[PDB]
This record gives C-alpha cells, sequence and structure tokens, in this order.
DNA sequence: TTTTTTTTTTTTGAGCGACTGCACTACAACGTTGTAGTGCAGTCGCTCTTTTTTTTGCTGGTGGTTTT
C-alpha cells in the first residue's frame, strides 16, 4: 500500500534493535513485519517478501554461507532472531508465515480453542425439539434463527454470523430461555460481554425487553442476566499494569457466557478472554461477518465465519433436523468439521425484505460494484438516493439536503419543545463520514454545519461562549460516575435553569448534565464510521471523500449501508464507490493454514 | 488512517547484651550422689542528636513594550 512504502520509525527502530549486526535481509523481514503488524496483519507470507521486494538479489549476495542460503526458511533460521517455536525468539516461522512471538502464542491459543477444545455436549433432543416449537412461532418453513439457536445450545462454543435488522437479539433470547428451560434444576450463571460499553447498555435494554416479554417463572425470572460487562472489566484490566485477576490462574466462575459484537474484538483480547474460560463454560460469540475490522491488529471473527460458506457437516445436518424437524441442507465437502459446525448464517432479515433496497445494496456490497449500481440505478427503491460530490455546488445541494434531514430537529429545537422529542427527533438523521480534518471529514463538516447554521437564521451561536443552545455533542471517554459511555449523544439547551446537557439514558428516563461536568466534548454532527458501531440511524447519509484513501473499503461501505433502518443518502463519486468495493481490507493470518490440518 | 477500554493494596529493624532454662562434667560428702561452674539455646529490652555559611553589573551608556 502506499502508506505500506512510508516506513514508520517503530518499525526501523525495531528491526534495528532486533537483527543488528546480522543480515540485511533479517532487517527487512523485522521492519516489514513490524510494519505489516502496524496496520493489522496478523501474519506475514514468505512469498510477497521474497517478490515485491527489490532488495531480494542484494540480499541474496549479501549472505555467504555453503548452502547459499536460497530459502528464507534457511536464511531467517540461520540467524538468532528466527526460530521455530522453541526457543524464546522475537520473531517465529513455523508454517513458511513469519510472525512475531506474541502474535503466533495468541494464534495458537485460537486455533487450539477452537479446534480442540470445541466439543458436543450431548442433550436431550425432544425436549429441546419442544421448547423450541413454544418458543418459535413460525414452523412452516425453513427458519435460520432456530437452526442458530439449537446449533448454539448443543455445542459449547458456536458462532452466530448475522447482519443488523436480522432479530439476532430475539435469537439469543429464545437461546437463553430454551437454555434455563431445558436445565432447570442446574442453575445457570449467564454472563454478558460487550467490547464498548454503549453497546453492553443497547445489550442490556434489548435483553431485559426481549426477556421480560417471554413467559417465564418465579426461579426462572431469577436466573435472569443480571448486566453486560466490558471486556476489559470483566477480566480485571488494569489501568497501569496489564495484569488480570483472571488471568490463567483462577477462571471466571460463569456457566454461560454470550460475547456481542466479536467484529471490534481483536486477537490479544481473544486470546485474553479465551485464557480465562474454564473448561465447561459455553461460550456465544455475536457479530457480523462481512462487518468493519478490529480496532487493534487482529482479525477473528472473519476467519472464523470464512468456513462459513462451504456449509454443515453431513452428519450435522441431519441433527440439525432432527433437532429442528425440519429440512436443513448440507455442506459439500469436509475440511474441518467442527469449526463448519460451530458457525451458523442468517439470511432472513425480518425489519427489511426484498421489497426495500437497502438489504439488496447490502448484498451486493459483497459482490461486485456493477451490482450495485445496478440495485441504485433501477427504481432505487423509494430508499437509496445517490448525489454526486464533485465541487462546491455539490457541496451547497448536499448541505440543504442536510437541512432537510435535520428538519424536524430544528423544528422542535425552535418550538422550545420537550428534549426527549428532540433527542427522538436527532436520532433519526446521521451522516457518516471516514476522515477526520480537513474539508471532507469530522471536524471539517462541524465546522461547516455551524457556519451555515450562522449564516441562515435556524441557530443562534455566540462567538465566545462555545455553549450555544443546540449543539449536540459526544463523549469520547467513558465515566461510570455520569452513567454516560463512550459514543452517547447529548444535546445542549435552556430548560430554564441554564444551559444544560441533556442525555437520553437506554432506561427510559433524560439525564441534564453541567456542561462543566462533562469530561469529553466532541461536535457530532456527523460522525466516524468506526465510532458510529452499534448504534441505529433511520436516516442515513454517507459522505466518501474525493481523494482515494485505505479507510473508505468494502467494509466500511458495508457498515454505512447496513446502519440506516430506512434511508439512506450517499455523496461520492462513481470510481471511488467502484475502487472501494473491489479494494477489501484483507489482514493476512496463519488461522486458515491452521484450520485446514 | 481509523480507534477500545480499566479502578484493587501490599512492605518495611537488627546488632548488642542480658534473663532464664536445661544439659554436662568436676569434685567433695556420705561405689554412689548432691552441689557448683560453664555451654548452648530460646526469649526479650533497647535504641538509633545537635546546623549554617552568597558575587550576580536598577538605566554598563547607538540603551527605550504594545498600535496600526
Amino acid at each position: 500500500a502506499v502508506e505500506h512504502k512510508q516506513l514508520r520509525p517503530l518499525d526501523v527502530q525495531f528491526a534495528l534493535t532486533v537483527a543488528g549486526d546480522e543480515h540485511p535481509a533479517v532487517t527487512l523481514a523485522a521492519a516489514l513485519l513490524s510494519h505489516d503488524a502496524g496496520e493489522g496483519h496478523v501474519c506475514l507470507p514468505l512469498s510477497r517478501l521474497e517478490n515485491n521486494e527489490a532488495s531480494h538479489p542484494l540480499l541474496a549476495t549479501c549472505v555467504s554461507e555453503i548452502g547459499e542460503l536460497q530459502n528464507w526458511e534457511e536464511c531467517l533460521l540461520a540467524s538468532q532472531a528466527v526460530s521455530r517455536g522453541d526457543e524464546p525468539t522475537p520473531m517465529i516461522l513455523c508454517g513458511d508465515r513469519l510472525y512475531l512471538n506474541r502474535m503466533w502464542c495468541n494464534e495458537r491459543t485460537v486455533a487450539r480453542f477452537f479446534n480442540e477444545v470445541n466439543h458436543a455436549i450431548e442433550v436431550d433432543e425432544a425436549l429441546l425439539a419442544q421448547t423450541l416449537d413454544k418458543l418459535f412461532p413460525v414452523s412452516d418453513e425453513i427458519n435460520w434463527q432456530k437452526v442458530a439457536a439449537a446449533v448454539a445450545l448443543t455445542r459449547r462454543i458456536s458462532v452466530i454470523s448475522g447482519g443488523p435488522g436480522t432479530g439476532k437479539t430475539t435469537t439469543v433470547a429464545k437461546l437463553l430461555a430454551a437454555l434455563i428451560q431445558m436445565a432447570d434444576g442446574e442453575r445457570c450463571r449467564i454472563r454478558l460481554a460487550a467490547p464498548t460499553g454503549k453497546a453492553a447498555a443497547r445489550l442490556t435494554e434489548s435483553l431485559g425487553k426481549a426477556l421480560r416479554q417471554l413467559p417465564l417463572t418465579d426461579e426462572q425470572k431469577k436466573r435472569i442476566p443480571e448486566d453486560a460487562s466490558t471486556l476489559h472489566r470483566l477480566l480485571g484490566a488494569q489501568p497501569g499494569s496489564q495484569r488480570l485477576r483472571h488471568h490463567a490462574g483462577n477462571p471466571l466462575h460463569l456457566d454461560v457466557l454470550v460475547v456481542d459484537e466479536a467484529s471490534m474484538i481483536d486477537l490479544p483480547m481473544m486470546s485474553r478472554l479465551i485464557d480465562a474460560l474454564p473448561d465447561h463454560a459455553r461460550v456465544i460469540f455475536l457479530g457480523d461477518r462481512d462487518q468493519l475490522a478490529s480496532v487493534e491488529a487482529g482479525a477473528v471473527l472473519g476467519d472464523i465465519c470464512a468456513y462459513a460458506n462451504a456449509g454443515f457437516t453431513a452428519e450435522r445436518a441431519r441433527q440439525l433436523s432432527r433437532l429442528t424437524g425440519t429440512h436443513v441442507p448440507a455442506g459439500t465437502g469436509t475440511e474441518a468439521a467442527s469449526l463448519r459446525d460451530s458457525l451458523c448464517l442468517l439470511q432472513k432479515s425480518y425489519r427489511f425484505g426484498s421489497d426495500s433496497g437497502i438489504g439488496q445494496l447490502a448484498a451486493a456490497i459483497n459482490r461486485g460494484d456493477k451490482t450495485a449500481v445496478k440495485t441504485v440505478f433501477q427504481q432505487d427503491f423509494t430508499d437509496i438516493e445517490k448525489r454526486l460530490l464533485q465541487s462546491g455546488e455539490d457541496y451547497i445541494a448536499m448541505l440543504e439536503e442536510a437541512l432537510a434531514g435535520y428538519g424536524r430537529y430544528l423544528d422542535l429545537l425552535q418550538a422550545r419543545a420537550e428534549p426527549d422529542l428532540i433527542i427522538q427527533a436527532f436520532n433519526e438523521y446521521q451522516l457518516l463520514c471516514a476522515l477526520r480534518e480537513g474539508p471532507f471529514g469530522v471536524a471539517g463538516l462541524n465546522e461547516r454545519i455551524e457556519q451555515f447554521m450562522q449564516q441562515k437564521r435556524k441557530i443562534h451561536r455566540h462567538p465566545h461562549s462555545r455553549w450555544y443552545e443546540g449543539r449536540p455533542v459526544m463523549i469520547a471517554r467513558n465515566d461510570s460516575a455520569l452513567g454516560l459511555f463512550n459514543g452517547d449523544i447529548g444535546i445542549a439547551l435552556d430548560r430554564g435553569q441554564g444551559t444544560r446537557v441533556w442525555f437520553a439514558m437506554p432506561d427510559g428516563n433524560i439525564k441534564s448534565v453541567q456542561p462543566s461536568r462533562l469530561p469529553e466534548h466532541e461536535t457530532t454532527w456527523a460522525m466516524t464510521v468506526h465510532k458510529s458501531q452499534g448504534s441505529e440511524f433511520d436516516h442515513a447519509a454517507l459522505i466518501l471523500p474525493s481523494q482515494r484513501t485505505p479507510v473508505v473499503t468494502r467494509e466500511l461501505v458495508y457498515t454505512a449501508v447496513t446502519r440506516a433502518r430506512r434511508r439512506l443518502s450517499l455523496y461520492a463519486d462513481e470510481r471511488i464507490l467502484s475502487a472501494a468495493i473491489a479494494t477489501r481490507t484483507e489482514r493476512r493470518s496463519g488461522l486458515a493454514a491452521l484450520f485446514s490440518s
């Protein structure tokens, strides 16, 4: 890539410290490995290092041995920095892929967790089928949620892959209801994990409103899960040290663990969660397959769910047909039966069907760009609009359409109404941009919207006050004392006691906080796609820059499409949207070779 | 080029010198035994200051703060 050529000083200093007085081949390999680990690639194949490097004949002529060091494996193993996994070396080369020692340890831990410990819990099939028939009312055709709940309650470790609006939380509620109704006398300490606090709050309110609907008992309501915790808070991560409370000696005293949003879970946090689990806990992972990658280096959920396209096994198809009582198809071939059995694919979306163009566009994002052009082209399904953004008049037209997007918000702001309706009207329309600074970014679009509200008589703003009535703010760091998490929106207005910011709590109430008590506050007229994950908006509008950037890729446009409930607008060029679909954010990892053997 | 989380403390005196108890042999009183002197080991008090010393250019010299 363009960023991969501009070498960071960290990779150069790491290569000069690790290699030192060794050959320049080890220096170039360590620099390329550190640069690929900085971008998020877990493994480094030796074929790319051999072919796509111009210094390869130079390093071939620099080495001098009896065997001449023609292979990269002998040249790396001749140095004291690369071993086969026995000596405590920083770099590990085992399967013709060079990685770091920590990444190799976490990759082998994930492969051992998903290849060996995932055994089959044998339960009664008749009572499970009766609970699935009494919980799921649809029994006429094939329902993927029933098969997902059956394959999650059958095996210990299970991964549920599904997009937004497909009823994943209802599937988790039916799964937990059948889990408690199956084991009556056995105690079940259900635990819920989330990577972020706002997604944890959404998970708590969604599972509460899903489990209060289903009929339970007096002892069944006692075994309701209490709360969803952060992954740093469940394992006991400290700010100063990396020492965990449940690292390797005492595991977490849990029975079943549901980890929501596994797409934002990186490889070290996944390995630290795996090392904390006991030998009897059953873990259910949630997340989308085609969603955006993790925050730090690593891609766990994508490399897990890459084998979901092959299908199930021959025996597992008959097992699912005996459990669900319907016709479950089988997958052709068998490469890894445990991982292909533990996976599932959700295709039937309940909040949107084939009549809406949003789901068809989300299905056409993973396909070629001409499928997306055909999806936007014919009749637009009264849901998706596309506006070309090339010059300043297109920018003025985009701001004019954003005026109509925030029209109900400004109407409720000018009419001096209750703040709850103001927050409910603001949570229906949302702009999503890629970058932060410049003319195309967060700070550009926020300042342009503030200048446009200063121009037209819609929002009065004092230049020296910085806390005018009607500014939307968002928090950047968590604050458990105030009850607000990262990614929560607040609207500043004057109720009569002064300019205070109202936040919409997930418990149904509204909280008025002083702006002096806010730890962080950033203007949120246009959110980044990485920071808008977990939330949902009724009318989303994606804005992509004209300059080519590695942020705008297939998963970014997919998360921008799946962010919209009903209406979605686009402001991008044709060439940028055509090139962003083909350029997929691939992350090289050794999971595809370890799961194939 | 984007971005995630997190609130639990800990530990710290040792050498010098005496008190007391049990073992251990030397030697005189009545072969054996009681009294005396010393060695070794467990247990315990105790105790660890005091303080102040200065040259630096007021504007030393074409120097000089502030409004359009």
